[PDB]
């Protein structure tokens, strides 16, 4: 069972820009989540080979991770903050779809999602 190619972190013809909200998302929101104790399983694409998860990409068809999100923010992949947030929401949702209520990884994702939502409320006005 091979790995799919990871999600793109740059695209010539996908519209993109910088906003102060996207700056906040990188320097504050992503940074704090990256540093959290529970971040590590979310810091790179699911390696279905070496983690022995042969069914992962059978269930999950739109994978996302914080490694991808960080690269995207650094490269200014996004048009707005809402597109980035959708990538975080995809990451969390994948975890909840693939796993079961109360699983270790699900409990970690909920803790990260709680901190994310808190950080998201203090997002600059423009
Ligand atoms: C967050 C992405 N992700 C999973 O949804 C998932 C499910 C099961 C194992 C692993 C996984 N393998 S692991 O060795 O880091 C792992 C972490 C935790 Br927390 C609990 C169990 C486990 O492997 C069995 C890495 C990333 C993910 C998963």
């Amino acid at each position: 069972g091979s790995n799919p190619p990871p999600p793109e972190t740059s695209n010539p013809n996908k519209p993109k820009r910088q906003t102060n909200q996207l700056q906040y998302l990188l320097r504050v929101v992503l940074k704090t989540l990256w540093k959290h104790q529970f971040a590590w399983p979310f810091q790179q694409p699911v390696d279905a080979v070496k983690l022995n998860l042969p069914d992962y990409y059978k269930i999950i068809k739109t994978p996302m991770d914080m490694g991808t999100i960080k690269k995207r923010l650094e490269n200014n992949y996004y048009w707005n903050a809402q597109e980035c947030i959708q990538d975080f929401n995809t990451m969390f949702t994948n975890c909840y779809i693939y796993n079961k209520p109360g699983d270790d990884i699900v409990l970690m994702a909920e803790a990260l999602e709680k901190l994310f939502l808190q950080k998201i409320n203090e997002l600059p006005t423009e």
